[PDB]
């Protein structure tokens, strides 16, 4: 995927494949994800039917279609701010974490899948936390490949299983639980809001899950690319901060983003009508020469790090800190706990928008 980018990066940074536009350059990129005024977010209909949907009225749809993600402003800052101090870095469970990741290096064996066995738990064993709520591992898990799996894939993306339903009971049994107030969980402010009835499921699911599938990713990718390019050390040493970082940027979880113009555009020589589809990807930015020095080259300590990775501009993911905080504590106990004596096998999530490892096998022997 890389080579195609700093091919298009250099022969056509504003490509049109058949029916949407494609960027590929840093700067064409955050202009963009910083110009929610022209290009916009809207893409579920969530903002038309604002009217709609807060005059009572209930409609059966998925309830992901109606999230902040998908929203412009200012709704889009009704439904950030209702959740967004929660996140900040003080308002973070960093003990909780760190507890909850110690204990799940506490008996690693000689060889073990990192992912199923470390990776995906904290990140749901945390979100679950702030929000309140306390399922199964397992069952979580589930709900998020259901949604995650099926991203960029352009119909499958809406579509309700059977499993699926057992999410939006699930969120609405949790969410009718909350009011009553007494807010604790994040759930609890989810329900006693002037959200409508499927707003407020809509929220619920995305903050479960876009909260652990790339937060996963991004711990497997890290200790790959550690690993690959020997960083361990250094992290014990200098810590995770900067090299925590220099994942995001080389082995994003999120491959890039997607959204629709409001207005005629102009990206460089190529004009964009006005209701089109804009594929922003951050991989591709993330590698340009032109903003990183040897930008091809995983440099752990590597400074300046502009990445887009958390993406930019207003809708910068919510969780980041609580992102790099979670990917900060499990790389350093994991660096300090254990060396790394190779990477036997692993498996990549089938998916395109979602760079990540299901399975990563690696050999081990305590410090
Ligand atoms: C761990 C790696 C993570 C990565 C790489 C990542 C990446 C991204 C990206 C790229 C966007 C772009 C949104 C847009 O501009 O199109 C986004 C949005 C968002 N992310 Fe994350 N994210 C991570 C973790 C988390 C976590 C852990 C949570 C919550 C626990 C979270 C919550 C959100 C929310 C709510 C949004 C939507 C923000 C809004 O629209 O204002 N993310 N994330
Ligand atoms: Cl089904």
């Amino acid at each position: 995927m890389y080579d195609w980018f700093k091919q298009m990066r250099k022969e056509s940074p504003v490509y049109y494949d058949g029916k949407v536009w494609n960027l590929f350059k840093y700067e064409d990129c955050k202009m963009v994800l910083n110009d929610h005024k022209r290009f916009s977010s809207n893409l579920t209909g969530y903002n038309d039917k604002l009217e709609m949907l807060r005059s009572g009225k209930v409609f059966f749809d998925i309830p992901t279609r109606y999230t902040m993600l998908t929203s412009d402003p200012p709704l889009h800052d009704e439904l950030r701010n209702l959740t967004a101090d929660a996140f900040n870095p003080s308002n973070l469970p960093v003990d909780f974490v760190r507890e909850v990741t110690v204990k799940l290096l506490s008996e690693l064996d000689e060889e073990f899948d990192v992912i199923e066995s470390f990776a995906i738990p904290l990140p749901i064993l945390v979100i679950s936390k702030m929000l309140g709520i306390n399922p199964d591992v397992k069952k979580v898990k589930d709900w998020s490949d259901l949604v995650a799996l099926r991203l960029g894939r352009a119909d499958e993306i809406f579509s309700i299983g059977r499993k699926y339903l057992e999410l939006i009971s699930f969120s609405k049994k949790e969410l009718d639980s909350r009011k009553g107030k007494e807010i604790v969980d994040l759930t609890g402010k989810i329900a006693n809001s002037n959200l409508s009835e499927l707003e407020k499921e809509g929220y619920f699911i995305l903050l479960m899950i876009a909260g652990n599938e790339t937060t996963t990713n991004l711990i497997g990718n890290a200790i790959e690319d550690f690993t690959l390019y020997n960083s361990w050390d250094y992290v014990r040493e200098k810590g995770a901060l900067k090299a925590v970082e220099e994942a995001l940027r080389f082995s994003p979880p999120v491959m890039r983003t997607i959204r629709v113009t409001k207005e005629k555009v102009k990206i460089r020589d190529q004009v964009i009508d006005e209701g089109e589809l804009v594929r922003v990807w951050i991989a591709s930015a993330n590698r340009d020469e032109e903003v990183f020095k040897d930008p091809d080259s995983f440099i752990p300590d590597r400074t300046p790090n502009p990445h887009l990775s958390f993406g930019s501009g207003i809708h910068l993911c919510l969780g980041a800190p609580l992102a790099r905080l979670e990917a900060r504590i499990a790389l350093e106990e994991f660096a300090k706990k254990f060396r790394v004596k190779e990477i036997v096998k692993k498996e990549k999530i089938d998916n395109e928008v979602l760079n990540g490892y299901r399975k990563l096998v690696v050999r081990v022997e305590r410090t």
